[PDB]
């Protein structure tokens, strides 16, 4: 079974680019990160910063998670992100995603020793 930290890295880190290149970014990345295997994952955010900068968020601003838990942290700085969301023309297989690039603070839930991101809660 994939660890929670590893799952977060696979689903949410893309340090290899500064920003989404084009409208096809999400179709490509959703497929390659194995987020369209049996079902199209409806919504997924990728962060275009180093792994270290995203891990560092777990020692930044402690804020409530949407679900009321208190292990969420909000990045002090904005980060380059891409939100990927299925479009109306999407139907498994042949998932289809809209790509929206933005520069926003991220909010992640953190757990473990080391205390690292295990869920992407939101962007602001
Ligand atoms: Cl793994
Ligand atoms: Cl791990
Ligand atoms: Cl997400
Ligand atoms: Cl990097």
């Amino acid at each position: 079974k994939e660890t929670a930290a590893a799952k977060f890295e696979r689903q949410h880190m893309d340090s290899s680019t500064s920003a989404a290149s084009s409208s096809n970014y999400c179709n490509q990345m959703m497929k390659s990160r194995n987020l369209t295997k049996d079902r199209c994952k409806p919504v997924n955010t990728f962060v275009h910063e180093s792994l270290a900068d995203v891990q560092a968020v777990c020692s930044q601003k402690n804020v409530a998670c949407k679900n009321g838990q208190t292990n969420c942290y909000q990045s002090y700085s904005t980060m380059s992100i891409t939100d990927c969301r299925e479009t109306g023309s999407s139907k498994y297989p042949n998932c289809a995603y809209k790509t929206t690039q933005a520069n926003k603070h991220i909010i992640v839930a953190c757990e473990g020793n080391p205390y690292v991101p295990v869920h992407f809660d939101a962007s602001v």
